[PDB]
DNA sequence: TAGTCGTCGACT
DNA sequence: TAGTCGACGACTA
């Protein structure tokens, strides 16, 4: 279907409103699962960015979780859903030597604590670029990831994650979405350089310091809404990442309203018949309105 | 100009007359003491300079580090007078390359500079284990690697095997060896696994032909034995520097003597300052 | 006989 | 909203 394509503050103020923005947060918080099996629900669902699965995987423990974690890295054998080991879109590429080398890597490392991962990403917090680092050091663990991690330490973990002026860091997409949203989007002020000139309005020539412009524009923009999972605090550059990326492909016919939800609830419901903390995952997810 | 000579020729002249390696023999002579040794190697690692890593290696612990930043920032004077000199193959280590080099080596060894080239020398091991322990330190890369790899076994007498290596051969004597292949009649046809010969074509050469033309020189030299001592025959070691070298004299920047005569006469004025550089300069072989 | 870096394209 | 590999050219007095 071809649906209305909407500004970026009405579609971001649909994202907030329906926390349609990142559901998994609130799912997440509202498991209140215990430390170590939420640090190794974690490291699943960076590995294979689906919900029901990560909590499966979250019931075992130790070295059985990376025998586990292997398989599902081989996808030889099949899931207890019944078919192959689903990965999330993000992480599709998950998959063959790239998968078991990125196992064999937490493996070497982490022995029998897979919960010691997500505990060594989040530390006490910090700054967006050491959290950033940590989760980079891991085998086929990259740049998307790790901006994604250091949101989940905050909204998730509830460490202290600063990311002030991360938006010059933002992943790709997000950046290029800030680019297009520079030439096309009126609301966004001209951006006056230092000698005077303002910045060309041409997403081909949009400089690092005219994205900062932008993500700073678009979160005073929401500076009305409380950011999801707990509404603690203004939204800052990690919702705003989450609402310019979305916006890009809603506007590309890649993300109708609700996309999210919907796509969490439906790949989620066939694990929740094969383990108790995946019914409390998907019981714990939000709902279209 | 001068003579070219072949591959035969003149690696028998660097075998007879010491110029194939001449330090090896000059570190052998000098029989320093352990750790004094190992700065010597690393200095000289760094530089390229015998004169002028002798004079640094007398300091000891972290007034060496002190010394070694000294000759990577080349802004104060030299005890020679004049900037802190640099050996052609290291005329890159310049600059926030060579300061970002030094930082790294006083970040892992801290006082203790010998630690340096006794990691790097293990108790031996692979040629392939010891250019990865070589190679581990910032600017130092696949050429210095096979370089020490060759000296901890020349020089400091550990077991290095260098099977097979000729694979491994850095940029110029590899592309010495696919030269050869093309142009020297006495190299034998590489006849593949299936049967077929390998192109007389020096930008069509691949590794086991590479390695096809190391294993045949190897053989040639076999009535040789090694430099400083002669303790075993001719290996791929002494075959991939005359190759290096053979390049070289075929390019014009190599003529017979080069290395002896440029090392003394680099040397000369460390001897004054330093007693080891003067040990250095009277151990270095002779002309003729 | 130099080593390091970033871009790009191909691959998974 | 993906990450890794190798090939290549530019750069470092
Ligand atoms: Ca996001
Ligand atoms: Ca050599």
């Amino acid at each position: 279907r071809n649906y209305e394509k909407l500004s970026i503050e009405e579609f971001g103020a649909h994202l907030l409103g329906t926390v349609d923005l990142d559901p998994i947060y609130l799912a997440l918080r509202r498991m209140e699962l215990p430390e170590a099996q939420l640090n190794r629900w974690l490291l699943a669902y960076w590995c294979l960015y689906n919900g029901g699965e990560a909590s499966y995987l979250s019931e075992f423990e130790g070295r059985e979780f990376f025998e586990m974690l292997n398989h599902a890295a081989e996808n030889v054998r099949e899931a207890p859903i019944g078919g192959r080991w689903p990965r999330g879109a993000e992480r599709r590429h998950w998959r063959g030597a790239q998968a078991t080398s990125s196992v064999e890597y937490l493996i070497d490392r982490y022995d029998d604590r897979p919960e010691d991962m997500a505990a060594y990403c989040a530390g006490q917090g910090g700054t967006f670029l050491e959290v950033t680092k940590r989760v980079q050091e891991h085998r086929l663990f990259g740049p998307w990831i790790g901006f994604k991690v250091a949101d989940m330490v905050d909204r998730v973990l509830g460490k202290p994650v600063s990311f002030d002026n991360a938006a010059v860091f933002m992943f790709k997409d997000p950046y290029k979405a800030a680019c297009i949203q520079y030439e096309v989007n009126p609301n966004i002020p001209d951006h006056v350089l230092a000698d005077g000139s303002v910045a060309p309005r041409n997403r081909e020539l949009v400089t690092p310091e005219t994205v900062h412009h932008v993500a700073q524009h678009l979160i005073e923009h929401f500076k009305g809404f409380q950011a999801p999972p707990l509404g603690d605090r203004p939204v800052n550059i990690q919702e705003v990442e989450t609402i310019l990326c979305k916006w890009k492909s809603h506007q590309n016919g890649h993300y109708p309203l609700f996309k999210d939800i919907v796509e969490i609830r439906e790949a989620a419901l066939p694990w929740a018949k094969v383990s108790k903390t995946a019914q409390a995952f998907f019981e714990a997810m939000p709902e279209v309105t």
